[PDB]
DNA sequence: TTGTGCTATGATATTTTTATGTATGTACAACACACATCGGCGTTCCATAGCTATTATATACACAGCGTGCTA
């Protein structure tokens, strides 16, 4: 990719001493210019990873350039451990394993052995955004080589510590413009999108009677949140797309999924599950809206589903829900003429929430992508499937969320 | 004088996910007495070769049955 030479055009300059941070799309390579990198300085590499999955992705990586078996690539993790060899060396750790305090499974001094016996001269930490933490200090204060180089896709945060990384690591040296590389390849047009929902007076006076994380649930239980919701998953699987619902919430989760009757995946969800709702999104066309969390979104992201949707949020992580949609809209490549990404963000009038999501759309317009508001999509009048349409069912719900806010 | 409000810290309240020690499910073999071993056939069809009854004649000998005399 041109951009990834554009990147190594900076380490063939001076070649010597170097340090800095190389922003790339999720569905960029930047694993390969880690590769490159590693070729051409030839030494001890060891990649810092928060999950098992990115260590399988980095050792794919070296079985696409050669070797991995014989006694100088290495592995460390909590299950086993691998030998290593001076001289020429790739190996991935984790930030937990390395970091610790002082619970130990014997495996410690195994990691004290890559790092007392000072095999290393190369640096690589993927996602640098999640470094502005003590235990990223700690590994930093830990380590020292000749080389370093910062992996990452995002570096949106509001905790005003993005800034040291330009000391810490080393400042950014290239940072790719989004649009741009939408232009080399087409990685799904982004159409950000709020959908204004009118709010009822009851949930209106309730809503201003709660506070704190407690208004949240008064401010997703929304029967016009229902309505709309309903409307746009009716319109996706009549044009054909599959559906994917973000929630920060996990109550809020479960209700639109038992409500809406699909498949969801939470915490504390056994893992054999979680693979079975994936394989049937993957394979059957039957299940087309799938209702994931966290969990869902930062473990995996699929290529599928060009429609996306925002209901549930929390204040001020509205940059990590920025960037875990950009994993979703660059997760999604493969060229097409048209291409259309949809994000919706169900918002209700006079709401606590909205005006954070304004923030989170600021972030989207720093990113150069386009931005547009809804207030209602014709359409919705005309589907007698609603529910809580009806001054019954909506005396009903309210009687409901009183109850939800009474167990709270 | 006493009550009320913002800067900042202090403490208090949520959330996701790594491995870890204990629990649970499942193998394995296995220990040492409990026990074991040892000894100083019936039934039917076909080709085969022997084997059945008879006589003309002499000789001599034994065996079973019948016709006639005597007396009680």
């Amino acid at each position: 990719r041109p951009y990834q030479e554009k990147s190594l055009s900076k380490m063939f300059g001076n070649g010597r001493a170097r340090s800095g941070i190389i922003v790339l799309p999720c569905g960029a390579g930047k694993t390969l210019v880690g590769i490159t990198a590693a070729c051409t300085i030839k030494k001890s590499v060891i990649v810092l990873c928060t999950s098992s999955v990115s260590v399988m992705q980095w050792r794919q990586q070296f079985l696409x350039x050669x070797x991995x078996x014989x006694x100088x690539x290495x592995x460390x993790x909590x299950x086993x451990x691998x030998x290593x060899x001076x001289x020429x060396x790739l190996v991935v750790s984790t930030y937990s394993m390395v970091a610790n305090x002082x619970x130990x499974x014997x495996x410690x001094x195994x990691x004290x052995x890559x790092x007392x016996x000072x095999x290393w001269g190369f640096i690589i930490l993927d996602e640098v955004h999640v470094v502005p933490a003590a235990m990223f200090r700690r590994v930093v204060s830990t380590i020292a080589a000749h080389a370093k180089l910062g992996l990452t896709a995002t570096l949106v945060r509001e905790d005003d510590k993005i800034g040291d990384l330009n000391f810490l690591i080393g400042p950014k040296l290239y940072e790719a413009n989004w649009m741009e590389l939408s232009q080399k390849g087409h990685i799904a047009n982004v159409q950000c999108a709020e959908v204004w929902c009118p709010m009822t007076a009851e949930f209106y006076q309730e809503y201003l009677r709660e506070t704190a994380r407690k208004r949240m649930l008064l401010y997703i239980m929304n029967p016009t949140k229902f309505q709309a919701c309903q409307f746009l998953i009716q319109y996706h699987e009549r044009r054909g797309d599959k559906i994917i619902v973000f929630s920060d919430n996990v109550y809020a989760l479960q209700e639109y999924a038992l409500k809406m009757g699909k498949p969801f995946i939470y915490g504390s969800t056994p893992q054999q599950e979680r693979m079975n709702i994936l394989q049937n999104f993957q394979y059957n066309d039957q299940i087309n809206t799938i209702f994931l969390s966290k969990v869902g979104d930062t473990s995996i992201d699929l290529p599928e589903a060009t429609c996306l949707i925002q209901i549930s949020s929390h204040y001020g992580s509205r940059r990590q829900e920025a960037q875990r949609l950009g994993r979703i809209l660059r997760a999604k490549r493969r060229n097409d003429e048209g291409f259309n990404a949809f994000f919706y963000s169900l918002v209700s009038k006079d709401t606590q929430e909205m005006y954070y999501s304004t923030k989170r759309q600021a972030f989207l317009v720093d990113q150069g992508y386009a931005f547009k508001v809804i207030t209602h999509l014709h359409g919705m009048e005309n589907i007698p499937n609603l529910a809580y349409a009806s001054p019954r069912e909506r005396r009903e719900l309210l009687q409901e969320v009183l109850l939800k806010n009474e167990e709270a």
